[PDB]
């Protein structure tokens, strides 16, 4: 199955997934200077007070923290967004050093990691149903930088040695996501799709310029992680973000300046 590996990564997806080719791909590089301040979007507004986390698992290509999204809590909205999305889960792609792991670039420049909140719009019943259609997701995108341990970040990162492997999950109620923010709301937006596959096009991504700072020692754990199952070879869970797509035509609207 699909990867990121030398004979299953990124390269070879679109083979299984043709979409991979498609005309709305994500991740891209954010060209700060050719991003345009949008005076059409309206205040970004992130309601996380309500939200209820359920479990975190290894799925064998990241790991996910998933929320109880049965119920109207942790909202995201506003924006260019129309409508209410609900938090259904979120997770990292990082990599084997500090000088690369995000998917998204700002100016080409890699970040050590990248965090993925995944809300799903109401207007669709659920996330199945949301996946099948232009404007059914809204991915908040976080970088994350190297220096000060981010204290919120911790909860996730000593839960780790119990999902070392593939299809390992654990208990993970009351995590608090707002934890995980930074200060500024300011963000960049334009139309993408899933990054990795089936990589539906599905996806308003609303990426925030400003990154998070996160320990050597808090990012060390992530790359403890394993891609593999349980007593097979083991092969660190390093790397697993895809790399820039074509931009064609869209634009990357900015909320700032
Ligand atoms: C509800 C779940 C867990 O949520 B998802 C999903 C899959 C991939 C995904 N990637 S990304 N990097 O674009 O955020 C983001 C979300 O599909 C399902 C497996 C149906
Ligand atoms: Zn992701």
């Amino acid at each position: 199955h699909w990867g990121y590996g030398k004979h299953n990564g990124p390269e070879h997806w679109h083979k299984d997934f043709p979409i991979a080719k498609g005309e709305r791909q994500s991740p891209v590089d954010i060209d700060t200077h050719t991003a345009k301040y949008d005076p059409s979007l309206k205040p970004l507004s992130v309601s996380y007070d309500q939200a209820t986390s359920l479990r975190i698992l290894n799925n064998g290509h990241a790991f996910n923290v998933e929320f109880d999204d049965s119920q109207d809590k942790a909202v995201l909205k506003g924006g260019p967004l129309d409508g209410t999305y609900r938090l259904i889960q979120f997770h990292f792609h990082w990599g084997s050093l500090d000088g690369q792991g995000s998917e998204h670039t700002v100016d080409k420049k890699k970040y050590a990691a990248e965090l993925h909140l995944v809300h799903w719009n109401t207007k669709y019943g659920d996330f199945g149903k949301a996946v099948q259609q232009p404007d059914g997701l809204a991915v908040l995108g976080i970088f994350l930088k190297v220096g000060s341990a981010k204290p919120g970040l911790q909860k996730v990162v000593d839960v780790l040695d119990s999902i070392k492997t593939k299809g390992k999950s654990a208990d993970f109620t009351n995590f608090d996501p707002r934890g995980l923010l930074p200060e500024s709301l300011d963000y960049w937006t334009y139309p993408g799709s899933l990054t990795t596959p089936p990589l539906l096009e599905c996806v308003t991504w609303i990426v925030l310029k400003e990154p998070i700072s996160v320990s050597s020692e808090q990012v060390l754990k992530f790359r403890k992680l394993n891609f593999n199952g349980e007593g097979e070879p083991e092969e660190l869970m390093v790397d697993n973000w895809r790399p820039a797509q074509p931009l064609k035509n869209r634009q990357i609207k900015a909320s700032f300046k």
